[PDB]
């Protein structure tokens, strides 16, 4: 899915993205900005809006799971199996009509929140590698969702 160079860039910058809170703050900003920009998504998640307490709670769980996916990146089948299981659980989440179309704008909010945290370290190579990693992580979740 990712080249060895891309996996090494993702693994390296993940230390800076995780910070001291296992990426919790990045998760809150990712989902906050996503729902503010796409207000119709609040109903899909089951939140009142961008300021719902649940946004910060769920943002931390998303980023903690990406941290687990990053630790398994060198074994593709292992990473895919885990995320596929997360995907199967999403059949019963929110409005229970989570669509594949929703994951691409979420990816854009995620990379923006990562950049907001690590600044200049989120350079062109870092953005390409994380766009590739997000494609595979969310692609594996979507396959579980649609299984
Ligand atoms: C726009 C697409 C998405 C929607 C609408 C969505 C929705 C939800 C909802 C509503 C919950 C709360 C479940 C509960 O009440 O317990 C949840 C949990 C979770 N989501 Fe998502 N999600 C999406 C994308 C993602 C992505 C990309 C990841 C990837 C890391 C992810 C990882 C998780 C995790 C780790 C949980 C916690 C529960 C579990 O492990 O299954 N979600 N999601
Ligand atoms: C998913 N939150």
């Amino acid at each position: 899915g990712l080249s060895a160079a891309q996996r090494q860039v993702v693994a390296s910058t993940w230390k800076d993205i995780a910070g001291a809170d296992n990426g919790a703050g990045v998760g809150k900003e990712c989902l906050s900005k996503f729902i503010s920009a796409h207000p119709e998504m609040a109903a899909v998640f089951g939140f009142s809006g961008a300021s719902d307490p649940g946004v910060a709670e769920l943002g931390a769980k998303v980023l903690a799971q990406i941290g687990v996916a990053v630790s398994h990146l060198g074994d593709e089948g292992k990473m895919v199996a885990e995320m596929k299981a997360v995907g199967v659980r999403h059949k019963g989440y929110g409005n229970k009509h989570i669509k594949a179309e929703y994951f691409e704008p979420l990816g854009a909010s995620l990379l923006s929140a990562m950049e907001h945290r690590i600044g200049g370290k989120m350079n062109a190579a870092a953005k390409d590698a994380w766009a590739a990693a997000y494609g595979d992580i969310s692609g594996a979740l979507i396959s579980g969702l649609q299984s």
